[PDB]
């Protein structure tokens, strides 16, 4: 059975393996996922949370427990369940990495703006921990990136990819069903082997979400 470690409960984090875990905070009632990255240079996030309050108490907790400080964030699209902590990252010095439509569109919603600095394909490594960032096209919303991990061939799938519990797209107003098959399947030529799959909401999978998600585009 995985590690799991609660803060009231409304902040978990379940270990993936030594130096990967999930990260998943109660907001609005609405779970979301983000994975924590235990690095030899420091902690590194794939998104924030709901609020700053809730990215805090994050932040706080992780930096406790593993004894090094959060570095980097990685920013998978611009909605409050992946940016809505950014105010926070920002005025203490962590790095918010996005692609340049990701700070667009949060700059347009009235977030502050992350670096932009992300490209279609972006590898980055931070200590011994290689990260790929990768967008596949519209689909979720127009700017959703997905996160791989090459070392453990784990893919997080951000909002672009739905859980088993998710039996509809839910709010599609930013979405791009019409696309959202082709990205997903952009995905899966990518990353032919997959150990594991981190949906934005809900419990990890593997492959199967991705099937699933293509499956309620239909
Ligand atoms: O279904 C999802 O994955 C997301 S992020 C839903 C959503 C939207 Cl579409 C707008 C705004 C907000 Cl706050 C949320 Cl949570
Ligand atoms: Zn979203
Ligand atoms: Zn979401």
């Amino acid at each position: 059975e995985k590690t799991v470690i609660k803060n009231t409960g409304t902040i978990s984090i379940s270990q993936l393996n030594k130096n990967v875990w999930v990260h998943t905070e109660l907001g609005s009632a609405v779970p979301s996922n983000g994975l924590v990255l235990n690095t030899s240079k420091g902690l590194v996030l794939v998104d924030s949370s709901w609020d700053d309050k809730l990215t805090k108490e994050l932040i706080e907790m992780v930096e406790k427990k593993f004894q090094k400080r959060v570095t980097d964030v990685i920013i998978t699209h611009a909605h409050a369940d992946r940016i809505g902590g950014i105010k926070t990252l920002k005025e203490r010095g962590i790095k918010a990495h996005s692609t340049a439509l990701t700070a667009e569109l949060a700059k347009k919603n009235g977030y502050e703006e992350p670096l932009g600095d992300l490209q279609t394909v972006t590898n980055l490594k931070f200590g011994n921990m290689k990260v790929e960032t990768f967008y596949p096209g519209k689909g979720h919303t127009e700017d959703n990136i997905v996160v791989w991990l090459p070392q453990y061939n784990i893919l997080v799938g951000g909002c672009l990819v739905k859980s088993t519990s998710a039996k509809d797209l839910g709010n599609v107003a930013d979405a791009y069903v019409n696309e959202w098959s082709t990205s997903i399947e952009n995905v899966l030529k990518r990353y032919r082997n997959i150990n594991a799959v981190v949906p934005g909401h809900g419990e990890v999978g593997d492959k199967g979400l991705l099937l699933h998600t293509l499956d309620l585009l239909k």
